[PDB]
């Protein structure tokens, strides 16, 4: 994942 | 995944 | 990972 | 990982 | 890791 | 801007 | 900007 | 700017 | 700038 | 700047 928000 | 929101 | 947020 | 936050 | 932070 | 290209 | 590409 | 690219 | 390429 | 490259 790259700039992901979880 | 890239730039997502979860 | 890169730049991620968990 | 790079950057990432957990 | 690089610049990582947990 | 956002997950854009250009 | 975040996650763009230029 | 975040994980952006130019 | 965080995490980004230029 | 963090964990940038130029």
């Amino acid at each position: 994942n790259f700039g992901t928000f979880s």
